[PDB]
């Protein structure tokens, strides 16, 4: 005799408990890729054990680029960033293209303007932005390419689903 009113759910903080192979990135602040993992990804995750609470780039540059692997083929219903800084100054992304792949091949980067307008919006660090089931869809693998940082490349990318 209940109800499902929240739609929005986590990857790996609710019952799915996605290990660190959803998230990667070309190369982490941490220095670089070379043999083994190298990169120390899924830091975006709420209740966040060290401080970072989110990934940053390597080259500090707009070269790099983050990008999430499911393989699971899962319907999201929503959105969520958040920055985050270097044990004082504040860092985040502005500019960046975000886009969506259900089958590995189409890459929705959710036009806009009328060709493809990137994914503007710094939120500043200790600000979190999410966004509603706008335009819900399955989902196997996105790709992320930040242009325009402030600061420094260091964010957090992170897609809610409604696992319905």
């Amino acid at each position: 005799m209940k109800s499902g009113h929240g739609c929005s759910e986590p990857l790996g903080l609710k019952n799915n408990t996605i290990p660190d192979s959803q998230m990667s990135a070309s190369s982490s602040y941490k220095t670089w890729n070379l043999r083994a993992f190298g990169w120390y990804p899924h830091l975006g995750r709420l209740d966040n054990q060290g401080k970072i609470n989110a990934w940053t780039a390597q080259s500090n540059s707009a070269k790099e680029w983050l990008q999430v692997d499911l393989g699971t083929q899962r319907q999201v219903t929503g959105i969520i960033t958040q920055g985050a800084r270097d044990f004082g100054h504040i860092q985040y992304v502005a500019s960046y293209k975000v886009a969506h792949s259900d089958d590995g091949v189409q890459w929705t980067v959710y036009e806009e303007q009328g060709s493809s307008k990137v994914f503007q919006g710094n939120l500043d660090n200790n600000s979190h932005k999410k966004n509603i089931f706008e335009k819900p869809f399955m989902a196997r693998y996105v790709r992320v390419l930040p242009v325009s940082w402030h600061n420094r490349i260091t964010l957090r990318l992170e897609l809610l689903g409604c696992l319905e």
